[PDB]
């Protein structure tokens, strides 16, 4: 599984549903690290998209509830059923985007940890999971300056290893 999550130092991941700063290149990024694997979402994270479903990509939906309707999209009420669709389909991957209930969800599972870390202060009001970060390992890093200091972060990218 690989994990993604924009959060601040703050300790900050949103806001309101959409994100408390302004980074139009991660906004950009994640139309990339979401074309070709399953985009896997909660309920929250879902309604809280655009122009919903996303187009070019799977829209998965993981909830315990049979009053949620998704059109356009696999509706998961399950662990296994989420991995059991990955394993009919080997080309895509299984990527976790959200919300912090999803994340927690298939922290189990988890591989990779895709982090990114912004300078620029921001409170919101949801805050990211503990992760244990005492069992992975660092192995690639991408910084990148914007044209504000705030607007500076790096793209960490962790990998477990046993
Ligand atoms: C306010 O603009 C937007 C906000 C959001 N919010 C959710 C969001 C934002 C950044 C993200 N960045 C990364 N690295 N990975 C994610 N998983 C991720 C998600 C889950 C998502 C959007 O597209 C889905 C969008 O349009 C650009």
């Amino acid at each position: 599984t690989a994990f993604l999550w924009a959060q601040d130092r703050d300790g900050l991941i949103g806001k309101d549903g959409h994100l408390p700063w302004h980074l139009p290149d991660d906004l950009h990024y994640f139309r990339a690290q979401t074309v070709g694997k399953i985009m896997v979402v909660g309920r929250r994270t879902y309604e809280s998209f655009p122009k919903r479903p996303l187009p070019e990509r799977t829209n998965v939906v993981l909830t315990h509830q049979e009053d949620y309707q998704a059109q356009g999209a696999v509706v998961v009420h399950d662990v296994a059923a989420v991995f059991a669709y990955a394993k009919q389909h080997p080309d895509q991957e299984l990527v976790i985007a959200g919300g912090a209930q999803i994340f927690t969800a298939f922290k189990d599972d988890v591989d990779t940890l895709l982090v990114t870390r912004l300078a620029g202060s921001f409170e919101g009001d949801t805050k990211m999971i503990p992760l244990n970060w005492d069992d992975f390992t660092k192995v690639s890093s991408r910084t990148v300056e914007d044209t504000n200091p705030a607007l500076t972060h790096t793209y960490e990218v962790w990998q477990k290893k046993a």
